[PDB]
């Protein structure tokens, strides 16, 4: 019942912070030998499972689901998601290329108006071309959503690992 969820994007878009929102509900401006962290999945009651999330911080192992993640204030961030999709494609070995999952995020929508760069149109309609790959905005800092998006995690590691 174990699933491994790694976690990809640019540099400095908030990829160590989401995943200390989702595994402790904590943030700290001023957040180690672990190579993965481990938070247990509820469900509806239903049916309960282990997560292992990798952070960029034997590695590509039994990957069940790639997050790619970018920043909303930080075009080249967003820019460089299809890159971040093949790389992982072209180094990971996953047996069927064509179904693996990935989810997008696009953080830090807690900024500003003024210093987002990014639109959630550009991100939709890259999301779509890329093959329909489930895209959730939101904010590690104010836990805006990464419970949702780490739900469409879960349950696409879930389908993948069985
Ligand atoms: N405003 C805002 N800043 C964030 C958010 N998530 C992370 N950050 C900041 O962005 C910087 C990079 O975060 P980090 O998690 O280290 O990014 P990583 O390099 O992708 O692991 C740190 O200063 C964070 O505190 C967020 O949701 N909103
Ligand atoms: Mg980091």
């Amino acid at each position: 019942n174990i699933l491994k969820v790694i976690i990809l994007g640019d540099s400095g878009v908030g990829k160590t912070s989401l995943m200390h929102r989702y595994v402790n509900d904590k943030y700290s401006q001023q957040y180690i030998g672990a190579d993965f962290l481990t938070k247990e999945v509820t469900v509806d009651g239903d049916k309960v499972a282990t997560m292992q999330v990798w952070d960029t911080a034997a590695f590509y192992r039994g990957a069940d689901c790639c997050v790619l993640v970018y920043d909303v204030t930080n075009a080249s961030s967003f820019e460089n998601i299809k890159s971040w999709r093949d790389e992982f494609l072209v180094h990971a070995n996953v047996n069927s290329p064509e179904t693996f999952p990935f989810v997008i995020l696009g953080n830090k929508i807690d900024a500003e108006e003024s210093k987002k760069i990014v639109s959630e149109k550009s991100a939709q309609e890259l999301a779509k071309s890329l093959g329909d790959i489930p895209l959730f905005l939101t904010s590690a800092k104010n836990a805006i959503n990464v419970d949702t998006a780490f739900e469409e995690i879960a349950r696409s590691a879930l389908q993948q690992n069985q």
